[PDB]
């Protein structure tokens, strides 16, 4: 149906596709930096994860972050900073039954992904207005590719699983 799966890869990805990651493992599943004003990664957290300080190696830095997930399903949590020496801070999250999240970089270089919760009723695509034109995107997960004209198909997978 879908093009894929492909093994984990880093590349300066094009803008006319959604990248549907299907991470086998928790932890860092996605990252991108422009090396100057924006660093972003997504951490997949298991259900019933009490608040924990964890050390992670991401985009060539060893950093410490807080993670938590008191829910009964998976939680993909976005972390960002806007300068080299800042600490990472949490942004949006996706609550989901499935090991699936999806990313797209728009033509202005902004990262979009899925936020919210299908079960709660506020699942949405949200865009972080922090351009990273030509930045290498690290997909730390097996993934599939979906043409940008087919966002509804991507949403279907995010909601329902593969
Ligand atoms: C107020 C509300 O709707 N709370 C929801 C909660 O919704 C948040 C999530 O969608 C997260 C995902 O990242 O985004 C939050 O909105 C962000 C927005 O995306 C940012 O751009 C903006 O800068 O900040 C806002 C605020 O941080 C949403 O607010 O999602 C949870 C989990 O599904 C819901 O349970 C929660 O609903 C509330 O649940 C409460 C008890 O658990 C109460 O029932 C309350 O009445 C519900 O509204």
């Amino acid at each position: 149906a879908l093009d894929g799966p492909y093994t984990p890869d880093s590349s300066n990805l094009p803008s006319n596709y959604w990248y549907l990651i299907n991470p086998l493992n928790d932890g860092v599943v996605f990252s991108v930096t422009n090396n100057s004003t924006f660093w972003m990664f997504t951490y997949l957290i298991l259900p019933n994860t009490a608040q924990t300080n964890v050390t992670v190696n991401v985009m060539n830095e060893t950093v410490n972050i807080s993670i938590d997930n008191s829910g009964s399903t998976y939680r993909f949590v976005d972390y960002f900073k806007t300068s080299s020496t800042q600490s990472y801070r949490q942004r949006n999250y996706l609550i989901t039954e499935h090991r699936l999240q999806a990313y797209r970089r728009d033509e202005s270089g902004n990262i979009s992904n899925y936020w919210g919760s299908s079960t709660y009723g506020d699942l949405r695509v949200g865009t972080y207005f922090n351009p990273v034109l030509n930045a290498v995107i690290n997909l730390n997960a097996d993934f599939y590719i979906i043409p940008d004209s087919q966002q509804e198909k991507c949403t279907e997978y995010i909601k329902g699983g593969l």
